[PDB]
């Protein structure tokens, strides 16, 4: 006898998370998932996301692809939606300007897709698949005040490093590009120059700045020659409506090819702590409000993909009774 969301919302007395409360992009479940083992495509590398990197479609799942690196560890695979933006058709970097980190053993001048495609008797995933107007106001070079994500209680000096279709490569000035992130004008994570003094906020500067402690954003605009991206360009989003206790779908951390029944646990304003059904707290952890991987009732079931039921009741890692 089939799970469903109905029975559960009864036997609970719960509510979902309308289907309102999400981003058309987590809610769509009408797409068609046109991706096939072995297809080769390219995309950005999610722990380092100002590199591109060749991809293998490893497995797919209803709506979803798990994505490997050509020659490289299965312990890097991971996981996107068919709609990610985060992926892109084979040429795209020689189409773009971008460069290509190449398959493992292979040097980056002698990369040739034609020759790759022989080489593994491979065909490259066809372009109608993939998803990637400008942001408005954002142009490489332009510098912000921007959340480091990575140590999210510092706002920092940064610059606007790549523009690709709606976002931007959000980059800490004189940092790791390994903390860099891709954002669109409407982040919460981004401010205009000078927000941090304004807000009475300490600003880290770029790393090894002389003389940090007297850092001053006009000095260093006349330093550099750059302009701050305007006020104008930064589209505010209004906090999400998520409220506690209200039910969805969301991917599971820890095993990623996995999604569960959800729960909202806590909120802010613009992120959510999710719980799933049956667990322990252990696992709770919070998420962006537009993060991908959360998604309505019914995504799953209409999507193609399993469901994880709520842990049973005495079972290791299981909630209190």
């Amino acid at each position: 006898e089939c799970w469903s969301w109905e029975s559960y919302l009864e036997e609970q007395k719960a509510i979902t998370a309308p289907v309102s409360l999400f981003q058309d992009s987590q809610a769509v479940t009408h797409n068609k998932n046109g991706f096939k083992l072995g297809m080769k495509l390219e995309g950005i590398d999610p722990q380092h996301p100002s590199m591109y990197f060749i991809l293998t479609v490893a497995e797919v799942c209803g709506y979803r692809l798990r994505l490997h690196f050509d020659g490289y560890s299965e312990c890097h695979d991971f996981w996107v939606n068919a709609n990610s933006p985060d992926i892109h058709p084979a040429g795209w970097f020689e189409k773009t300007g971008h460069k290509l980190q190449p398959p493992k053993g292979y040097k980056e001048e002698e990369f040739s897709w034609s020759q790759y495609l022989r080489s593994t008797r491979a065909q490259a995933a066809p372009k109608h698949l993939f998803v990637s107007p400008p942001p408005l106001g954002f142009q490489v070079g332009m510098k912000l005040e921007a959340v480091d994500r990575m140590n999210p209680s510092l706002v920092c000096v940064a610059s606007v490093t790549d523009v690709v279709d709606s976002r931007f490569l959000v980059h800490f000035d004189n940092w790791d590009d390994t903390y860099d992130y891709w954002c669109d004008p409407s982040s919460p994570y981004i401010h205009p120059v000078g927000w941090c003094q304004k807000q009475g906020k300490p600003l880290t500067p770029p790393q090894d700045y002389p003389d940090p402690d007297n850092f001053c954003w006009e000095k260093y605009l006349e330093e550099t020659g750059a302009s701050a991206v305007p006020t104008w360009a930064f589209k505010v989003r209004p906090p999400h409506s998520f409220l506690v206790n209200m039910k969805l779908e969301a991917v599971d951390r820890r095993n990623p090819a996995l999604i569960r029944v959800a729960s909202v646990e806590d909120v802010e304003d613009h992120r959510i702590k999710i719980h799933f059904d049956g667990w322990s707290h252990g696992y709770d952890f919070w998420i962006d409000a537009d993060h991908p991987d959360i998604h309505p009732a019914g995504w799953c079931s209409k999507t193609g993909h399993p469901l994880q039921p709520p842990l049973g009741p005495r079972e290791p890692s299981s909630a209190s009774p």
